[PDB]
């Protein structure tokens, strides 16, 4: 320690700079050469300029076995603290791959947990950049325990403050479960994630796969259903993170602050021409979405997974809303195992954070297929019914076209708590297709007709007109009104405004039993 | 596992774990099938559970699969290790090849160095005594006393009252 | 160590190892402990808890510190034995420092084991008992050891008023370590134990004063002078008996009332109560004789028996129900309340309220002790503690005025305006704002200008200071025959056993310091 306070202050500055240098210039250059920002550049780019207030820059591991007693591990490989994003206080962590491969030391995990506990205590969002080789091997069960504390912390925060994970490098092994326990994962194209690597896999099963094939961003998005956004690079991941956060409240006791409201709810007659009267013809439901949300702006979640169903954040009159819509242009809009998970997770998340849910319905049923049954469509489809039945935020449903049997119920009708349900003139709410229905209740009557063809068509038409028109759905009270498609935005906006004061509660329970 | 754990928790039924797990099953389809989000359900269910949680480690207890079987960090109220318990971040051999890679390649007798380091790692971390040393287990027990240890733990925690942060519900993995 | 080759061999190795751990610091150090008239850490837990009920946690737990020799030091259980057991079938959690292990110095891991045990006690709603025998925070561990104490104190406060915490000092307790016992509810010290914030070595070096550990912080010093402890024990055996006796009056946690114990449902008259209190205000007596004749079987555990003896606080039972008794002791300092007695009563009253123990006071107080040092010592703020404690208390409060009850000292003994649910006056009850002499000397100052005072004093005394006037104003519910005391108290306690009093929402009030 220098002799004067001024000398000690200069000494402090020098010591701090060494820590901020992390793994040294060569490793930093290697990181950059791989197209990756460093741990500190990431926080610096994510957070409002100069708002980062760091905790534990000088924190050190206490482990001593296998070289650790002499190892110099800056900030133990993770930079943690608080800052702001567009003025909103947040807590964040950023793993430093240049320090022991970003391996998760016991103290590093402790720093992370402490940061998470602060976010919970103060009720602010928590964002984490992952770039690591997994638990620090030199520390054995000590680093293992660190992961145990982190996972438990992710669950503690679940549904209390939003948690966002950005995978910007490797994420090898069980470390991957932390991102899984957060609410949203944004993965860059330079990242790789998996529970078991390519090598161990080959040595155990003989299967040959590259890291990119096994756990690159595209694999996780389209195949595994593990992530929510694919980012080109760190700059894009940082932009996506801020855009995502803009739709969320700071915590579960608040509704998200309104942003750039468009209070116009004028009709738009073009909406009448997006959905074809010919039921065998499709369209992109996002064309409908674009016409009804503020400025046509929306942030699609899991855009590249189970594209037969669309989940996206958007706004109506400045208010954040979560939209769930069937995509008739993909698999005829059928719901399936994967779309069921995608929808349920989004519904459950919006509910925990007071975000209204808007449904756009055009579904003919669940996807037929032996593997859908063998894959457990019964238990997966049930997740949609469970998520909507449990949700208490305002639920607004617009039936665009087909709304068949259970799949219609899975899209939240009044029986599952929709607060307002509107039917377009093309709405076709049915227990099942008129053709299949007739073929069951009028089999013999059609048989003994000597001309079942003209008989079939008659009974089929009779069934269709008796139940499947929007007027019958309206006659039964299943929809509030049959509306002009051009008025969709105003109808939704009006319903959101009236239910903005909705106060609904559920029976006392630790929790329901969410399907697995 | 997760469904059973959530159910027991909902209806106040204590959870007893018997552990002997070497890790998650290797395989492309396991990754492609979303083992990350499915495995997370066990960590979620146990971490959210507030009923008494008692865990007995019989043998293998490796990495994330061990945590998934409810260790102290996920709220286990009592944890016991049999003398055969092998709680470890990973197998001594697998570890050695990663952190001693250099020292082995440069040793006069590489094979002897590897066996030496593997032995070192095994004894430094992977024995019931180190787990107990670190407090990851309440005690190392004679397998013969398992029923008694579980019974007494259940009895003392019959009055467990544990609270959770206020929330409509968490975000259970799908 | 390296594991054996078979399961049978490993079970044997396990028994061997556990045997080593349990030997603590070794035979010599164990013999030394014994030669000093002290039991070991494990012996104390074995004598306190029911036979074979001790379920130990952390026997194989080890410190992780490596500086200054710790890397090579073998320290069994890091110096503390922790776990759960039962006392009279009641689940409890306990800790016991092993002085034979590095002088019982509080290692970081040791304090961590203690905190974990305390958290379990809180989590399961059970009492926590701790045997202290230590040289204080382990010096070789520096700030790591310091942090452990911080965690311990925070925990003592977390459990405070939720589950009973009993500390037993059975040897040294050097330094701030002592703040843990202060934060528990009751401290029991043996005659072999010592406790102090600053030790004789430092005190001598800094102040030039050379005193012994025993003169500075021995049990008698803490009991009679400091006012830091609640029970003095001859040795470990008696401390353990005291711990059990103490616990028998307490519930498992703050959500329950203590379980009734060996109830005496008889409440017939006892004329022996009429004679204990002399009609001559100049003659004193031991108020405990009154207590003895009111409580079941005359049994009572007196708290702080050797401190501020001008006031008595003791647990007892009425019809098997635990109650706290607060009584003025006329045979000491005329029964005056003072700085030290205010503290003694307040702490007791507050503790009883936190654990749903009804409070019974026997009143015979002439006022607060006159004296410059009393004013200078803050009698105003220390005395306020009694008024605060009783005013805040929501448990049933039953008061019996035996003889004198003057001004503020009477309010401090909880009258109806302080929320007493039932107040009874004996026929010798003398409730007054102030003595009739000094009162006369004020309101008749002029009209007396001699011997005129005689008539005025008399007149004042009769206009206000009689049991019937107090009753006339409703300050006491009835004037009673001292032989019926036990019955009136019993009936009162029975009726108010279902009392549910509301209090304004607040984190906490401002308890005088
Ligand atoms: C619990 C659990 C579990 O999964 O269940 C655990 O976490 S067992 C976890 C086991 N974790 C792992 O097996 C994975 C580790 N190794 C890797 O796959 C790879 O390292 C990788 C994909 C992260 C990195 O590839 P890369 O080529 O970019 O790089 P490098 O090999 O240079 O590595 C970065 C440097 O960090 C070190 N390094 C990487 N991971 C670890 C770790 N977990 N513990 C200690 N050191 C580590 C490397 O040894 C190397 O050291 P130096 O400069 O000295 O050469
Ligand atoms: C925070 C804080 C504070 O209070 O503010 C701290 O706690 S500073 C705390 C500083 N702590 C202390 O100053 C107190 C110091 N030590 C003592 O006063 C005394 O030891 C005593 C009254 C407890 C016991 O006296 P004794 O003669 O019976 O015995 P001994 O000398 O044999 O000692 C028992 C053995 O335990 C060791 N020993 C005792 N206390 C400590 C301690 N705090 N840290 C580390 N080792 C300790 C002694 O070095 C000794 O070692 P061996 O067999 O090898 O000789
Ligand atoms: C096998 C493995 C584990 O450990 C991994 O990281 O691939
Ligand atoms: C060192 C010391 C102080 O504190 C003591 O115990 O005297």
């Amino acid at each position: 320690l220098a002799s004067t306070m001024e000398g000690r202050v200069e000494q402090l500055a020098e010591q701090r700079q060494v820590i901020e240098a992390g793994g040294g210039e060569r490793r930093v250059e290697k990181q950059h050469s791989q197209g990756k920002q460093t741990a500190r550049e990431r926080l610096n780019n994510l957070l409002d300029p100069h708002s980062f207030d760091e905790v534990g820059a000088f924190r050190k591991h206490r482990t001593t076995l296998f070289g650790m007693d002499k190892a110099v591990v800056p900030a133990d490989g993770v930079v943690t603290g608080r800052g702001t994003i567009l003025g909103r206080p947040v807590h964040a962590a950023s793993q430093d791959f240049t320090v022991m491969g970003g391996s998760a030391g016991e103290t590093q995990s402790t720093k992370v947990v402490e940061t998470m506990e602060q976010a919970l205590l103060t009720g602010t969002p928590f964002l984490f950049f992952y770039d690591s080789g997994g638990a620090r091997i030199q520390e054995g069960i000590d680093s293992l325990s660190g992961y145990g504390k982190m996972f438990f912390a992710n669950v503690k925060l679940s549904g209390v403050v939003p948690q966002i994970a950005i995978i910007a490098g490797p994420c090898a092994g069980g470390a991957s479960y932390s991102p899984a326990l957060t609410d949203f994962i944004i993965m860059t194209k330079k990242a790789h994630m998996f529970i078991t690597g390519p090598q161990v896999i080959k040595s155990v099963t003989g299967e040959d796969v590259t890291a990119d094939e096994l756990g690159g961003a595209e694999a996780h998005m389209a195949i595994s259903g593990n992530i929510h956004f694919v980012a080109e690079d760190d700059d894009a991941a940082e932009l996506i993170a801020k855009k995502l956060l803009s739709f969320l409240p700071q915590n579960n006791t608040e509704e998200a602050s309104f942003v750039n409201p468009n209070n116009d709810v004028s009709p738009n007659t073009e909406l009448r021409d997006i959905v074809p009267i010919d039921g065998k013809k499709g369209y992109d439901v996002r064309d409908v979405i674009a016409k009804i949300v503020d400025w046509g702006d929306y942030l699609e979640v899991k855009a590249g997974y189970a594209t037969n169903l669309v989940t996206a954040f958007a706004r109506v009159n400045g208010r954040s809303v979560g939209i769930v819509a069937n995509q008739p242009s993909v698999m005829s809009g059928c719901l399936d195992i994967n779309a069921s998970d995608k929808a349920a997770e989004f519904v459950n998340f919006c509910d925990s954070f007071n975000i209204p849910l808007v449904q756009l319905v055009d579904v003919p049923g669940f996807l037929p297929g032996v593997q859908q049954e063998y894959g457990g469509i019964i238990r997966h489809g049930a997740k949609m019914l469970y998520a909507y039945s449990e949700a208490t935020v305002p639920k607004i449903t617009v039936v665009l076209r087909k709304a068949y049997g259970g799949s219609y119920l899975a899209m939240c009708n009044r029986d599952l708590g929709a607060d307002a349900v509107y039917a377009w003139p093309s709405a076709e709410i049915a227990v099942m297709g008129a053709e299949g229905a007739a073929n069951v209740i009028f089999r013999k009557e059609i048989k003994a007709a000597d001309d079942p063809d003209a008989m079939r068509a008659e009974k089929i038409e009779e069934y269709q007109n008796a139940f499947n028109t929007p007027y019958v759905a309206a006659a039964r009270g299943q929809v509030d009104d049959v509306i002009d498609p051009a008025d969709t935005r105003r109808k939704i906006a009006s319903a959101l405004e009236m239910y903005a004061t909705k106060r609904q509660t559920r029976p006392a329970k630790k929790h329901g039993n969410f399907p697995c």
